[PDB]
RNA sequence: GGGAGUGAAGGAGGCUCGCGAACUCGCGAAGCCGAGAAACUUCACUCCC
């Protein structure tokens, strides 16, 4: 429908924008219209996959214990067992950084009461708080599947941004990665596809190319 | 599409200067903010003319 659009839209930003000394990411800022971000109505602290993805497989960080911990290493993952939990928690310099160096968080489900008290603090409101996984359950459909899930969350505005994509990945890829960005939007109430006043897009040391067509 | 502030997004970079007949090409132990939410690029909400 406004594929074209938004396709010429991106055309517009990668020539927009400078080169550098590094691989700038694709964002979509979106602008909302009416509401009133204080209803329960749908907030958007939802997260929904990316079909071509990144061209950063999302980063993951296991919270567990032998088996359920060595799924991890040999899948390639970074991993926090236990003890550590605690010599992290007193040390929150590096609890810090290893948040902002994972974008996604798998827990030892039954070790929950060790993370709210000992990592939580400096972890939750930064969007850290690590996903529980069951007993000795199977890693990969999940792990795998978010290598490529993207957030979507806003807090009370409305106005939302979302990665969906890599100066590396096309044109094309990064379309419906957005265009399936925004199904989210189509099922709440009736939020057709155009609840949003404009919509701009560029990658990180780039300018935010505007909304339409030619 | 002048500036303030606050918020949130991407981010490991960004930016100056010197020498060669040399714009962003080469050479440069030359310097300045950054990978601490806070450098750099942005968007929006409340301002200021």
């Amino acid at each position: 429908m406004d594929r074209e659009a938004l396709l010429q839209a991106v055309k517009e930003a990668r020539e927009l924008a400078k080169p550098r000394n590094f691989t700038q990411s694709f964002e979509f800022i979106a602008t909302l219209k009416e509401i009133d971000m204080r209803k329960p109505e749908n907030r958007i602290k939802t997260e929904v996959v990316l079909p071509h993805g990144r061209g950063k497989e999302a980063k993951i960080a296991v919270i567990g214990t032998g088996d359920l911990a060595k799924q991890a290493e040999e899948l390639g993952l970074t991993v926090i067992r236990k003890e550590e939990i605690e010599e992290l928690g007193k040390n929150k310099r590096k609890l810090r950084k290893i948040a902002k160096a994972h974008d996604f968080f798998i827990a030892q489900a039954d070790l929950m009461p060790l993370i709210g008290r000992y990592m939580g603090v400096i972890l939750g409101p930064r969007g850290k708080m690590p996903k529980p996984v069951p007993a000795n359950a199977n890693i990969k459909p999940l792990v795998e599947r978010l290598k490529k899930t993207v957030v979507i969350n806003t807090r009370d505005k409305p106005y939302f941004q979302v990665l969906v994509g890599n100066e590396k990945m096309t044109d094309e890829q990064i379309v419906d990665n957005i265009e399936a960005v925004l199904n989210v939007v189509a099922k709440k109430y009736e939020k057709g596809l155009y609840h949003i006043k404009d919509a701009y897009v560029k990658l990180t040391m780039g300018p935010a190319v505007k909304v339409k067509k030619e």
